[PDB]
């Protein structure tokens, strides 16, 4: 597999566990430091970069009735500029740029207690897809499913419903969504950390998956595996392998990499592009820091560059 050598960029430093990479509708630029601890529990934080300083500010250090998040992966809304965050803790939030927050669920749409959730991907559609590797959110005690197979996936859809739509991984991680050249949704792609997949699923609709396939092959006996994942304009996926030292590119078809991206660090976990651009801000847990580097093409644009109103 071809290699290549960008040349990586210091954005900021010192963010334990730095993961969720994201901008807002603004240009704003955050990440998620979900491993921020306070006398040995959980307490989280959603930061704010300044990309021209480095400086961080904390926008929001989430609990819910004294029980500390750990924020882990984030999207930003289209219709409102809010961000939609994925809490190890406490499962779905809603995060505005005042720093103020609402948790979504407590149980899901069967009932079900919720699970604490890690990464998420809007389809073009507003429904978004979200992975779920720790066990029952606070109050519930800390779990998660590196060792046995209780992770599941979600879909939280337009019409508000937490809807459970699969179980049974080992950590189920990054993920993200395929869409026809027209805007359709039509695969979902989870990565399962420790096992060395990516799954794929054909989407039929709003939190309507069949198909289960293995679709792509992660590099490596190390310790980790594919954590986040971002599309580029082409469709190829960019897959954080935490523990490789790269970046694995996979074509539209799946399978094996077509091509890694080595990086000057052993843990890269999260990455994501700054719009209409070809940089990729990404983030790694052997410094927890964030760093950029610029890729071949523009990314995908996310959902929340799409427009409501638009006619195209
Ligand atoms: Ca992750």
């Amino acid at each position: 597999i071809p290699v290549i050598e960008p040349l990586f960029t210091k954005v900021t430093e010192d963010i334990p566990g730095a993961e969720g990479p994201v901008f807002d509708k603004n240009g704003d630029f955050y990440i998620v430091a979900p491993e921020v601890e306070v006398n040995g529990k959980p307490a989280g934080e959603i930061l704010r970069i300044d990309l021209k300083t480095g400086k961080k500010t904390v926008i929001c250090k989430p609990e819910v009735n004294g029980y500390g998040g750990i924020p882990a992966g984030c999207q930003c809304d289209r219709d409102a500029n809010q961000l939609f965050v994925a809490d190890m803790r406490l499962g779905l939030l809603v995060v505005q740029t005042d720093g103020t927050f609402e948790e979504i669920a407590k149980k899901d749409s069967e009932g079900r207690r919720m699970q604490g959730c890690n990464d998420c991907a809007f389809d073009y559609e507003g429904n978004l897809w979200i992975t779920a590797p720790a066990g029952e959110v606070a109050p519930a005690d800390y779990t998660r499913s590196m060792q046995e197979k209780f992770g599941s996936i979600y879909c939280f859809t337009t019409d508000g419903q937490m809807i459970q739509v699969d179980t049974a991984f080992q950590f189920p991680n990054g993920i993200a969504v395929r869409h026809m050249n027209d805007g359709r949704p039509y695969q979902l792609i989870v990565a399962e950390t420790p096992t060395k997949k990516l799954w794929s699923y054909d989407i039929k609709g709003p939190a309507k998956i069949e198909n289960k396939k293995v679709w792509g092959h992660i590099p490596g006996t190390h310790e980790g595996g594919a954590d986040g994942m971002s599309f580029d304009e082409d469709n190829n996926l960019l897959v954080a392998n935490w523990g490789s030292s790269h970046i694995e590119v996979f074509g539209p078809d799946g399978g094996q990499p077509k091509m890694r991206i080595r990086c000057p660090f052993e843990k890269p976990s999260n990455l994501h592009f700054k719009p209409q651009t070809k940089t990729i801000f990404v983030t790694e847990h052997e410094n927890n820091a964030v760093w950029k580097f610029e890729w071949q093409r523009n990314g995908k644009k996310q959902y929340c560059e799409t427009l409501k109103f638009g006619i195209f």
